[PDB]
């Protein structure tokens, strides 16, 4: 076998961090990789070694492959990993690594091109004998044909057309000994939507939940199948939480899983780790071929929670690195036993009320979430981003995974809710109250839920809690004395103090006045939505002279009268007031009030513009008529012995030229009327 | 039965920690309760809220 003492990655985030750890365990060299910038990145400063690549797009960086290869090759690197994205799926990548010598961490490069055409691979999984759902059978060559194999190949029938979503021809006719109605259906769907006549014809299966089993293979012909899983819930073809113990599924039916995914998998040759996923329908019972990755999930520490091999933990990625060893197994498929239940979900930097749009913000506050064992569950959470980091736009939305795993399911389920709950990040809106949302109201905890299940529920989602007027009295007072001495050795006479704050919540401005009466500083009351009352707050160190983009972060207590007490960590700016405390994470938009202070003139501007002295002789008049003038261009340029002096008007408003190049006009004339855009 | 997720607690000092550690772990809120200012004290730290109720005699 080959030695390994240099280990390379492609990618960056979670991955890198995740394939750095467990590589000093096994004690190896480790080497980054950086774009433009992106150097005070954690992967980064948890490697030996980082290298810069090029610009920020993902044409420039980490898609130059043969630039990485040459690189590698002059590091003398041992192994390459290429993570998911990016070149994770490149048979020439893979096959490039092979001529220069490196041992490519993954399947070959055979496996990667036949499964990269959806046709040829399902033909290699139809010889293989795998039950596959097919897409198609033949043509609509006659209309008879079709009742001959309605009940011949697939006794479902599923009519759709050649292409187009709108299925029509569907009909949702489940119904056998159907006749006079199916070719109706299919014929006018031809209508309008005539496409090709061409008609394929399936099985119509009513319900779908997403199955996956994970497998694993040496060089020296020895597997393993890991556990199922199960992605039944995904947005917009998006993964939201997963649990890797499918809940409701037959120990018999788990060992066979196993038969058909290993088959698959033998047929086409495999190296290294991977996953076989199916398409399930409870009514039928039995499961269907969909697709198959031939690359390292992200799901990957999922599974783990609920597999362990001779009792031991299990390690998806140090076998991965073993198997690039060319070590053989050290066991059978029966070592591997699963032990208790475990949850996932994925936390998104984008905006739940909006169109679920990626933010770019600096990170102000993270909390971190008790990531040890206490009660009867493990709660951990694994990070790309750290405290002083910023998202970028390039790269997809993704901060962090919480996994609770569990000795029941129900313990893995309530132990989410609490930490799902305490994670808490300030300065970028996130889907983390969606996600809370998605685990209380909705009765998923039975464990039946379809790949549609999101589409119904989303009246009862999208909800987050009403900000209460209280919340409002301590998010303005934050953002006054976390700015400046207001309320602080203020003094009138015979009279008392006054200052207001406007909130811009929604579109309806919020306006909350703050009075004191005595000779208090603590004594404080608040007027919001026509509600008073009284309260006495006490401040924290003060801290961030500065006032930065991040701006102050302090700690703050208020005891209301009617006798609560609070503490709320608030990172104010003029942007906007974040408040977190046990109430959760409120950001109040205060009311914009900006607009050109200056130049705020509404003059008619009707004549005697841009006036020219006696000489005139106008020419190179570089301006539009009827085109909007703010800025001060030159409107017009007229020679006075040599004298240019550009007028340069600042009017706004379209400018309408009176006057033509090479004219000579008069002593103040009107060359061109600035007026307001009517 | 009925579910609890809400836990209260009338006195004072170490048996207010004492009962808001475990509470942790079968993953229950907390709730607080301090007399006149004595609201540094760390069992109130501890909890979730906090309440004042009154006069420091224990009468009140």
């Amino acid at each position: 076998e080959r030695k390994v003492e240099k280990l390379l990655v492609a990618n960056r985030g979670e991955i890198a961090c995740r394939v750095f750890r467990t590589c000093r365990e096994m004690h190896i060299r480790t080497v980054a990789l950086f774009c433009e910038a992106e150097r005070n990145a954690k992967h980064v400063a948890e490697a030996d070694e980082a290298v810069c690549i090029g610009p920020p797009p993902a044409v420039n960086s980490y898609l130059r492959g043969e630039h990485i290869i040459s690189v590698a090759k002059q590091l003398n690197v041992d192994a390459i990993h290429p993570g998911y994205g990016f070149l994770s799926e490149n048979a020439s990548f893979a096959d490039a690594i092979t001529r220069s010598g490196i041992e490519f961490i993954g399947p070959p490069a055979s496996a990667i091109s036949l499964m990269g055409s959806k046709s040829e691979s399902k033909r290699i999984m139809e010889a293989a004998g795998v039950p596959v759902v097919p897409g198609y059978y033949g043509e609509n060559q006659n209309v008879s044909f079709l009742a001959e194999e309605a009940k011949k190949v697939g006794f479902p029938i599923l009519i759709k057309a050649v292409s187009g979503g709108g299925g029509k021809g569907m009909k949702i006719v489940e119904r056998p000994e159907d006749f006079t109605f199916m070719l109706e259906s299919a014929k006018r769907e031809a209508t309008n939507f005539f496409k090709d006549d061409r008609v394929i014809l399936e099985r119509y299966v009513k319900r779908s939940r997403h199955i996956e089993c994970q497998i694993f293979f040496d060089k020296h012909g020895r597997g393993v199948f890991f556990f199922e899983r199960d992605c039944s819930v995904q947005r917009r073809y998006q993964k939201v939480l997963e649990e890797a113990p499918a809940p409701h599924l037959s120990m018999e039916t788990r060992q066979r899983i196993g038969e058909v995914a290993l088959q698959a998998a033998k047929a086409v040759g495999y190296v290294g780790a991977g996953t076989v996923e199916f398409i399930f329908d409870t009514s039928t019972g039995e499961f269907y071929f969909m697709e198959m990755n031939t690359r390292l999930q992200v799901e990957h520490p999922v599974t783990e929670e609920v597999c362990r091999i001779k009792g031991a933990p299990l390690d998806l990625v140090k076998l991965q690195i073993k198997t690039a060893m060319g070590k053989p197994l050290t066991f059978s498929q029966e070592d591997v036993t699963l032990v208790g239940s475990c949850i996932e979900a994925r936390v998104y930097a984008e905006s739940p009320e909006r169109g679920f749009l990626p933010e770019s913000g600096p990170l102000t506050f993270i909390r971190e979430p008790f990531q040890g064992v206490r009660g009867p569950a493990r709660t951990r959470l694994d990070t790309g981003f750290r405290e002083g980091d910023n998202v970028l736009i390039h790269y997809d939305p993704m901060l962090a995974k919480v996994i609770s795993w569990g000795r029941s399911r129900e313990e893995a389920l309530r132990g989410l809710r609490q930490a799902l709950g305490e994670y808490k990040v300030a300065g970028i809106n996130t889907n983390i109250e969606f996600l809370k949302r998605c685990c209380e109201t909705p009765e998923f905890a039975r464990g039946g839920v379809t790949t549609n299940f999101i589409s119904e529920h989303e009246s009862q989602l999208l909800k987050s809690p009403v900000v209460t007027p209280e919340v409002a009295a301590m998010a303005a007072t934050a953002w006054l004395l976390n700015r400046c001495d207001n309320w602080r050795g203020a003094f009138r006479l015979n009279s008392d103090t006054n200052a207001t704050v406007h909130f811009y919540i929604d579109d309806h401005p919020v306006e909350v006045r703050l009075h004191t009466e005595g000779a208090n500083y603590h004594k404080i009351f608040f007027s919001v939505w026509d509600h008073d009352g009284s309260f006495e707050v006490c401040s924290g160190p003060v801290t961030s002279k500065h006032r930065d983009q991040k701006s102050i972060v302090n700690d703050f207590t208020f005891l209301f009268e009617n006798g609560m007490h609070h503490t709320v960590l608030a990172v104010a700016t003029e942007g906007d007031v974040t408040v977190i405390g046990s109430f959760g994470l409120h950001q109040l938009r205060l009311l914009p009030l900006t607009d050109g202070f200056g130049d705020s003139s509404t003059a008619g501007g009707t004549s005697t513009k841009i006036v020219s002295p006696m000489p005139g002789k106008v020419s190179k008049l570089l301006v539009k008529s009827g085109d909007l003038v703010e800025k001060g261009q030159v409107l017009v340029i007229v020679e006075a012995m040599k004298m240019e002096h550009p007028v340069r008007a600042l009017q706004d408003g379209r400018v309408s030229f009176l006057v033509k190049e090479g004219e000579v006009v008069g002593g103040d004339h009107v060359l061109a009327t600035v007026a307001e855009e009517e």
